[PDB]
This record gives C-alpha cells, sequence and structure tokens, in this order.
C-alpha cells in the first residue's frame, strides 16, 4: 500500500496487525480461505466508482460497456465451472444469495424443508432469529443419531408431511457428501422446487471433488468465498426458466446497485478455479482433511460421522468431557484458529456446544501437506489432553510458530 | 496493480477501459463519485479473509481482534460526523440498510408511508417491484405540482389518513432541502416511527450544508457511497434505544458475515469526511450545483423547483418537446453522462420520462469548479437544441475532451 499509510494511520495499523495476524496463526475454521493478491487487485479498483444498476446491456445507467463485459465474464465462467444454465454474480453475500431464492419461489408464511440447524444447517436456512425463519415457516430433517449422515427418510418423511413449497439441501457443518439426486427424487414426489446451498462446498465442486447439485437443483446457491477461494460475496446458479424471475428477485427485488469491483473479483477467482492447480489445490484440501481426520482419531478423538469426505471434519469432544466452548479457548491460546459448533443431538447450547469444527482449505491454500496435518492432530492432542498445563501450552505454542515460520 | 495484469488479461482489459472512460467522460449522474487511493487500498486489502459475524467484543469467531479496532474505528468516527447515539457499518448497501430498518419496526403487511416515487421517492420506499412494496404497504406523500416541494399539509393527511407505523422521509431525486422537523412532528401526532434515508445527502449533512436528520429521526439510513464519497455499502444510524434491535436486525437477522474489508473503507472514508478540505469540497458541490443551476436556465431549461438546494437538480424537458430518454442518449454520444429521471407529474413512464437529473458531486471531485458549470451548461444547451446536427454534436464533443483534459 501506498497511499493508506500517509492518509489514515490508525486503520493502516489495524490492517497491518491483521495482515500479521493471517501468517501467524493456523486457520482452521472450516469457512475460512486466503485470497489471491490478483483477487484483491480487482476488489481494490476504480470499479466501485460505478453504478450499475441492471444486467449487462440492460443497465439503468449509461457508460456501464465495460463493468457489463466484467460481468459477463463473471457470469460465462461461473457457467464453464459449474455446467449452469444461468448465473446472477450480484449478490452482495450468502444470505444475500439465498435471500433472493427465497424472493423468488416463496410467499410469506410458506413451508419450506431445511436441514437441522444444530445437525448443520446454516443460520439462513430457517433460524428463527434470521429473516427465514421469520418470514417463512421452517421445518427440519435430521441426521441419524449414530452414522450422523443424512437420514433420507427422514427427509423423505418430513417432505410428504409439512408438504413444502421449498426443499433446501446444504450445510455449513456436515462433513459428509450429500446426495443431490435423492433430494430430487424427494422434491419430485411432493412437488417442492430443490434448492441446494453449496456455499461450503463451492471450491470442491469447481473441481469435482464432490458430486454438482447443478443437474439436480432448480436454484444452487453458494458464496464467492470459502472453498472456491474467491472475494466475500454470493452467487446464484439455476435452469434458463428461473433465469428473468432470479435476476429480478436480485435487482429490483432485494438488492440496489451491485459492487463491481467485487464482480471483478469474482470473475478473477472463477478464472482461477478453471486451472488446473486449481484442481490439485481442492484435491489437496480432501486429502489433507482426510488425513487430519485419521491423525485426530490415531490421538483419541472422537469425530462426527466418524470422518469425512470433504474439507471438514467435527470433532465430538464429548470423550473428553471437554465443551467446544473450552476446546476453542484453549486452542485460542496456542495460535489455533478454531470454532465451536453443535454436534449432532448436542446436549449443549450452540453457545456452548459439544464440538469443535475444522476445515484444512486455509492451511492447504498456505501449503500445507499430510506430514503438517498429522502435526496439527498432535498439537491439538497435546493441548486438549492437557489444557491444565501451561508447560504444555507454552510447547503447542512453539509447534505452532514452526508450523507458520 | 501488479498481479491482475498476469494471472487475467482479459478482466484487467476491462478494468482499464473502465479507468479510462471514468476520466474522459463529464459524469453528471447525481449518484456518482470518485473515492480516493486510499479508500480503494482499504477495500483491496487482506481484510477480506475475515470472517467476522457479530460485533466488535461480541464475535461468533475468534481472532477478530483487529477487524473489531477497524469497525469501532468506523463506528465512532461515524458518530463523530453525524452525531448519532448508535452506528452500525455493517449493511452491504443503502438497500440493506433500508432492509435491516423495516425488519426492525414492521411486521409484513405493515403501513409505511413514504415519498412518491415519481417526485423523488426511491425503489426501496414502496416499489411493487421491491421488496419494500411486495412486504409492506406503502402509501406515498406528493410535492406541489408548481413549486415541485414536498407539500407537508399532504404528507400530514397521508399520516392521519392511512395511520403508517413507519414514516420515511428522504429521497434519490429531490433537489431541495427537506423539513425533518416537520416529519417528525406529523410522526409524533399519529405515533409512527421516523426513518430518514440520507443517502443521497449524507457527504452535504456531514459538512452542514443540509440540515441533520439525526436529532429528529428514530432511524437514519445512508449509503456510504454519493456524496459522503466513500466506498460501495450501507450504514445505519440510530438513538441508543434502539441500538440492540438494529445491531440484530443486520445480523443475525437480514445479513451473515460483514465486508471487513468494505468497513475499513468506510472508515478511511468517515476520515476523510472528518477533515476541514472535505467541508470545502462539500461547499463547492453546493456552489456548483446552484451555479449550474442558475447557467442552465440562462440557456433557458426550465428546472424542477425552479432551482437547487443541493448538489443536485433536475431539468424538466417538456418545454424543449423532449424525453428523458431522448435527452440522455444524445448527451451519450458527446461524452456527457446522465439518466433520464421522472419528474413531478410526469405525463411519461419512468422508463421514458421527461426529465434528466444532474449531479456535481463527481465533477467536483475532480476539480471542476463555476467557470467549468458554466460551460457544462452551454454544451447542453447545444447539444439539447440541435439534437439533429451532427456538426453540433461534434462541437460539443470537442468541447467536452477539452474539460476532461
Ligand atoms: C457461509 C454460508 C452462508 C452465508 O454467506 P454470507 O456471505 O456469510 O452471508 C449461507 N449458507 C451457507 C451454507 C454458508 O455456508
Ligand atoms: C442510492 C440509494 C439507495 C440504495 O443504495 P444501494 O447501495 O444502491 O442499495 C437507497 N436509498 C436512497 C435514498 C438512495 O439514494
Amino acid at each position: 500500500m501506498k497511499y493508506l499509510p500517509q492518509q489514515d494511520p490508525q486503520v493502516f495499523a489495524a490492517i497491518e496487525q491483521e495482515r500479521k495476524r493471517q501468517h501467524a496463526k493456523i486457520e482452521l475454521i472450516a469457512s475460512e480461505n486466503f485470497v489471491s493478491r490478483a483477487v484483491m487487485e480487482a476488489q481494490g479498483s476504480v470499479l466501485t466508482n460505478k453504478y450499475a444498476e441492471g444486467y449487462p446491456g440492460r443497465r439503468a445507467y449509461g457508460g456501464c460497456e465495460y463493468v457489463d463485459i466484467v460481468e459477463e465474464l463473471a457470469r460465462e465462467r461461473a457457467k464453464q465451472l459449474f455446467g449452469a444454465e444461468h448465473a446472477n454474480v450480484q449478490p452482495h453475500s450468502g444470505a444475500q444469495a439465498n435471500m433472493a431464492v427465497y424472493f423468488t419461489v416463496l410467499e410469506h408464511g410458506d413451508t419450506v424443508l431445511g436441514m437441522n440447524l444444530s445437525h448443520g444447517g446454516h443460520l439462513t436456512h430457517g433460524s428463527p432469529v434470521n429473516f427465514s425463519g421469520v418470514q417463512y415457516n421452517f421445518v427440519a430433517y435430521g441426521v441419524d443419531p449414530e452414522t450422523h449422515v443424512i437420514d433420507y427418510d427422514d427427509v423423505r418423511e418430513k417432505a410428504r408431511l409439512h408438504r413444502p413449497k421449498l426443499i433446501v439441501a446444504a450445510a455449513s457443518a456436515y462433513p459428509r457428501i450429500i446426495d443431490f439426486a435423492k433430494f430430487r427424487e424427494i422434491a419430485d414426489e411432493v412437488g417442492a422446487y430443490l434448492m441446494v446451498d453449496m456455499a461450503h462446498i463451492a471450491g470442491l465442486v469447481a473441481a469435482g471433488l464432490h458430486p454438482n447439485p447443478v443437474p439436480y437443483a432448480h436454484f444452487v446457491t453458494t458464496t464467492t468465498h470459502k472453498t472456491l477461494r474467491g472475494p466475500r460475496g454470493g452467487m446464484i446458479l439455476c435452469q434458463e426458466q428461473f433465469a428473468k424471475q432470479i435476476d429480478k428477485a436480485i435487482f429490483p427485488g432485494i438488492q440496489g446497485g451491485p459492487l463491481m469491483h467485487v464482480i471483478a473479483a469474482k470473475a478473477v477467482a472463477f478464472g482461477e478455479a478453471l486451472q488446473d492447480d486449481f484442481k490439485a489445490y481442492a484435491k489437496r484440501v480432501v486429502d489433507n482433511a482426510k488425513r487430519l481426520a485419521s491423525a485426530l482419531q490415531n490421538e483419541g478423538f472422537t469425530l462426527v460421522s466418524g470422518g469425512t469426505d470433504n474439507h471438514l471434519l467435527l470433532v465430538d469432544l464429548r470423550p473428553q468431557q471437554l465443551t467446544g466452548k473450552t476446546a476453542e479457548k484453549v486452542l485460542d491460546e496456542v495460535g489455533i484458529t478454531v470454532n465451536k459448533n453443535t454436534i449432532p443431538y448436542d446436549p449443549e447450547s450452540p453457545f456452548v456446544t459439544s464440538g469443535i469444527r475444522i476445515g484444512t482449505a486455509a492451511v492447504t491454500t498456505r501449503g500445507f501437506g499430510l506430514e503438517e496435518m498429522d502435526e496439527i492432530a498432535a498439537i491439538i492432542g497435546l493441548v486438549l489432553k492437557n489444557v491444565g498445563s501451561e508447560q504444555a501450552l507454552e510447547e503447542a505454542r512453539q509447534r505452532v510458530a514452526a508450523l507458520t515460520d
């Protein structure tokens, strides 16, 4: 940076702290990643200066010839990546992407069936403190109490009982592959639309390492950040038959002017995801998660569902008599970043929890491999088995520092 | 830029076109401005990498110590600028800021009274194709048919008849000072909340050149872009008594993760607005608008309300037998950027219109003064009086190029 340090010492000093923090810590929060310098440059461009309400070639204002090229690059590359008939790259966030889909197909008070929030469902899939749970009548399907895999007969029974207008599949804390074919089968049986929220797994889908929901879903929503490793924002994919309605839902429905600089960054990120080296990256993400899972089990930890098919895992801390809150706090003391997370059938509140959620997308981006996964697991074992030993925590701190250089 | 040109030639080429376009054209779209290099650098920072759901010191995730400092800088500087008891700097956009306020005080189907959309009200103030008009029962007050000034007796009558839960004041195309005291008086009479949407005028309010709605309104919403000259995003200001509810409305109510890099840029922009030179800038904005208005009238144009008190004006093109669409198109041919805009009591559709809206914020940022206003007015006269003369349009083109260098 050149101008910010002189203009705003306070903001710059804080940004520099954050940059150094990102390097120093081991980031295991499953939603996190590190974007490329090219993506950041796109976000830091003069495109922030342009109002571009509407869509390419159909804008409210003149002068959009070049931002139109940028948005179309984003849409076409997204279609290349996911094989979708239509893309809308304007959603400000994953929340707004979901909001738009709900606005398209649902009326106030309509019934929606989503994944149980305590079993892996997202806040925007019907939390009573979120617009989704307030605006619509959400009902939930659960995972099996033993396997922690989605119970597809429960999905079916809930669908047949409650007759939802919309079924939502996908999750923020589900460590296994989701069967989109089965979701669509159930949707078809009850005459419901199927929406898949692939935010967490979008990068893996792009790399062919998780089945693609696009062929099975009427609507697919996602964040552009997370495993896709793009800028912070949202996106909707859908069948051509919904394109006009989806676009109208985003604008003039729920948003105003789009963030054209972020959309440029989205295009950049999609370009990166189209490359062979991103496919190699995504495979390392999944390989690293399996390795970390195995290594954690070797340390004596129990994992929700007994492992992982994707980028993330959940440690069930009940065998260690620890809460997720306690684990999160002590790992923070040694420079490992996780989040407490409810496990299926958790006896604790979401503010305490019996688990921690861990993902490998961020550490993989930093170049961590299998050996590092082993060491991360060993450090977590050292810490969680010795929460009352400052000597153990100091050793952990030193081993964490050794990993981050 | 260093990395984007190599990583993504296509995106870079389009961005460069846009950068050159921004320099070459005369930007008179009233919502537009040009942000500082410091603001852009903040947006292009590593803060995009951080999930920070929640609020400073009360986040969902660990590791937010430094982004907390950034958000608090934004909130405290906003409070300094506007004298508000509380600020929420997380809204992704002006639309989302409004959405959150509506979510806080209204239930589905509640009555809201806003400014007539054809008289200056915004899309998010009850358009039947916007969430506002779909979710809530919007009624409208109008401007006087002769003076084009808000008819405060009409505001009062509509309020007393319809008994709205909420009254919205503020506009996207109103060239005169809004009387917030009168709005609050009317609100008090009918027991309604008052929300002021100051998006267009926020910079002028910050500089003390338009009366501040904060003392009179329960809620004030704004864009951080526009006259405030910040990054693209939103903000809510409110009384301490609504702080908890407003914060909950933004998250977990309507949004997920905030855009921390944009919030950094918001802090930078607020820092700039706190400086004496921003006050001087804002005075030039208003002076330039008055000068341009006067100069346009000298050219024989009729202005909605007979002039301006702020950054913007509207040309009523009926005396010239032109539509806003025609004017917008021909001005585009010579490098002057305006938008067609409905005038009060417009005989034309919003897709055709009888007016063009013009603002001075962008050209003022570029260093244009009174002499340039005179020339801009003369060029507009030359163009609109000679729409069928290619020679006239070429002369206009050359004079536009002379202004932009
Ligand atoms: C992260 C996530 C979201 C929300 O995205 P934001 O950008 O935080 O609004 C929605 N759904 C799922 C499944 C997610 O993982
Ligand atoms: C520009 C504007 C908005 C919307 O802001 P976006 O960032 O485009 O969503 C809302 N209200 C008013 C009065 C505005 O001027």
